[PDB]
């Protein structure tokens, strides 16, 4: 009844007994497989969420059935017959949004669950406010370049307001100017919010990393716009380590990873602001950011430098270039002092987070097509690692752009 | 219908063929298991309806559907398995069967060729010296002196009250794996059970890194028979580096001959246990799972020693280049010696092409993202960014319990 699962490259077996509990339903049925698609997608049902999440809790401090237990269930039931609705006490946010990181299939950072600084921000009530919990997020974080995983949490989703929403996907990007050629100048995943902060007044800039402003959204109000003090946002210029001219291309990258558009659910309650952020691994700066055709897309630049054969695809010329590309990642983030883990440190941790997850669950949700990194995945040891994919609560979750 | 993405262009399809898929994967709306490498798997009214259906395949793929050569075709099948409890394929049913599977194989990113594909009808064989004589002809052709073409041959169909011919080895070309007093493995780990069978079963073993196994063949309700295959039929590779000098003395070699010869092809209810196909080979598969996996040949340290690599740190990349110069040793070798070869680069652009294909021809086309992606530089090839659904159509090739 329980899926095995093996790892080939030390034959072992395990079973993974936590999907059993999967508590929302995924693309995939035994007729066609979905797992490679990138978005697949009151009173009792909130009821039963919540009693899983006290459940949930008051297991991980061992302390279930006591009399705190029942009291708490007791009191979250009667509140949500009162109002609709409940509140998390602290340390059940706290809990909670820690136990979603650790539910995230696709992260493979999750070595560090346990460690995640919860900001409480359920008492924000203004645009103005929003942002300055998130420039004391950025600092935090940042922290002079020994980044420190954070998450603020603003106020739930709740009846008769609008949403606290941040427009920007992360709190930092680099503008994407769409040009008159179809082009663009500066990152391109970033055109329609950069065209949206131009339409809320924004004076726009013309560089390839011209750091956009935050849109923040307040409840039942149009988004407002904050500009990021610049000794907030700190950068590292792309050098590498024995190719000088490397550094001619005027290459850099933002060190904070600051995913912002998500939406956390915990115990039936939602939370559709809530940015976290960790460090990077380099290869999504190096294979992804840079290297992506529809990204900054620099590979048959960087192999031209290079001197490569690029006439021929049988000279691995784009696999050379992409290797030293992320090499300049790596040695420019060291030097400048700027916590980064390379694919094989971060795969090797996420190994080592499976072993634990299934001695302390017996199981643990992975995307396989995401957790193996964009170059050299069976390098690593995740690529020979069977997976199970699936969703528990609490969670992050995609959601629809407020515009 | 599913709503597939292409990222990188933007592009949308719907897979209305998967709507078509006969049998179940692993998968549930609990849980997706899309990853798990063998799902945990391996009466005259089930063959008829098998066959029926086979059947409406070809003559609507001849357009000849409906027509008076369709009527016939299924009344004749009634009567064979009334009377026989099985029936037989006509050689040009048993080549579009063939041909689907190989079409239908979702994990085959070498499917653009699959029109073109030599079957050899060797249903009548008896013995396994005759098995043997199939086969090294299917190598021959298959290997033309290194201008590879695609083959399948295809032994008699199991039926009941008889053993079924089978194949041992995992493939006709098989280096040995010898256990060692120190726990280790010289030669391919991969092969080590294979190989003491065949030192069982009476082969005198060799000692080197690369020393091609016999082949174990099984007839009907018989032991498995040793068989050798003459060296001058093995086409293999020696490995340089076309400016490492030093490559070259590390020893490495593979063979030019993918060929698969465990696995059953299924046709219209009709199941063939022994049926060995090849083509020729991808270039990561030779050096990057087949030398650089962890449990086989393992050679990554080694060639990264020779390039004087820094291996105290895992962020100096050294297993991505010398991962890197193995492979372009792989192309400039095989190249050298004109044998066949396709880089992952050349080879993810066809497979593009072939979804493109298919989805006129069919609406669709199953894929497993997992293994349609190379194992080195994935996003570095478009099929990467390409959204992919994964389900099973019959005829098909499947997975089978070993002889033992
Ligand atoms: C501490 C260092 C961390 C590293 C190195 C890391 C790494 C990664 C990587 C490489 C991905 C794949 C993203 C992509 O390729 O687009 C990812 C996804 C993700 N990570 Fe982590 N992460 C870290 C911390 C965190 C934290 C602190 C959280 C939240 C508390 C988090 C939650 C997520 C989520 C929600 C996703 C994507 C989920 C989805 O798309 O469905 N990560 N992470
Ligand atoms: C002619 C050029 C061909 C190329 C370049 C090619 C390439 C590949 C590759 C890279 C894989 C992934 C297997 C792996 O490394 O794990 C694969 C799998 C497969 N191929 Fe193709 N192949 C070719 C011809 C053929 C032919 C002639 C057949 C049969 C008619 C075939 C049927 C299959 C099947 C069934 C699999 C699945 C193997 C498995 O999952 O066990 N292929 N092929
Ligand atoms: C926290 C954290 C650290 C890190 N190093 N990377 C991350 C990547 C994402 C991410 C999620 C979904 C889609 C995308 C863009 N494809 C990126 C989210 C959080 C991350
Ligand atoms: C025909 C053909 C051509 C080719 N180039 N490669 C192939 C690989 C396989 C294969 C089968 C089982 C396991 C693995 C490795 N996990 C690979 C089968 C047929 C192939
Ligand atoms: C089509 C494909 O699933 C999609 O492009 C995915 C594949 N795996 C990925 N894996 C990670 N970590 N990040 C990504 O953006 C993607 N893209
Ligand atoms: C666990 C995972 O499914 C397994 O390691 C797969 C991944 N993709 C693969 N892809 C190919 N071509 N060959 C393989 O052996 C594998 N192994
Ligand atoms: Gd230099
Ligand atoms: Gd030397
Ligand atoms: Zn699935």
């Amino acid at each position: 009844k329980f899926p095995r699962v093996k790892n080939w490259e030390v034959g072992s077996i395990t079973y993974d007994t936590l999907s059993a509990q999967a508590q929302q339903d995924g693309p995939c049925t035994p007729r066609r497989c979905l797992g490679s698609l990138v978005f697949p997608r009151a009173p009792e049902q909130l009821l039963s969420q919540a009693r899983d999440f006290i459940n949930q809790y008051y297991s991980s401090i061992k302390r279930s059935g006591s009399q705190a237990h029942e009291q708490r269930l007791q009191e979250v039931e009667a509140e949500v017959a009162a109002t609709g609705t409940y509140q998390l006490r602290e340390s059940e946010l706290v809990f909670g949004a820690k136990q979603a990181w650790r539910n995230a299939p696709r992260c493979v950072g999750r070595i560090q669950w346990g460690k995640l600084q919860v900001f409480d921000a359920r008492d924000c009530r203004s645009a103005q406010e929003m942002f300055t919990y998130i420039c004391n997020h950025i600092k935090y974080a940042t922290n002079r370049g020994n980044l420190r995983s954070a998450i603020t949490v603003f106020p739930q989703r709740c009846p008769g307001r609008g949403d606290f929403r941040i427009w920007n996907s992360q709190l930092v990007r680099y503008a994407g100017y769409r040009q008159q050629d179809g082009s663009v100048r500066g990152d391109p995943a970033n055109v329609e919010i950069t065209e949206l902060c131009i339409q809320h007044g924004w004076t726009p800039g013309n560089g390839r990393f011209d750091v956009l402003p935050l849109l923040l959204q307040a409840p039942d109000e149009p988004p407002e716009l904050f500009l990021l003090p610049p000794e907030l946002v700190l950068e590292v210029p792309l050098e590498h380590p024995t190719l000088e001219w490397f550094a001619a291309l005027g290459l850099r990258w933002y060190a904070l990873p600051a995913v912002s558009n998500m939406l956390l659910e915990i115990g039936g309650l939602e939370f559709p602001a809530a940015p976290f952020s960790g460090w990077y691994m380099s290869t999504e700066i190096g294979t992804r950011n840079l290297c992506d055709p529809h990204r900054y897309n620099i590979l048959e630049d960087v192999a031209v430098c290079m001197d490569l054969d690029t006439r021929t695809t049988s000279s691995l010329w784009k696999d050379k270039a992409a290797v030293e590309i992320n090499v300049a990642v790596l040695h420019s983030y060291q030097l400048a002092k700027v916590t980064i883990v390379d694919h094989h440190a971060a795969t090797a941790s996420f190994m080592k987070h499976l072993e634990n997850e299934q001695k302390a669950r017996g199981g643990c949700p992975a995307d396989w097509a995401w957790i193996v990194p964009p170059i050299s995945g069976s390098l690593t040891p995740v690529f020979h690692q069977e997976m199970v994919n699936y969703f528990l609560s609490p969670a992050f979750r995609y959601q629809p752009d407020p515009w």
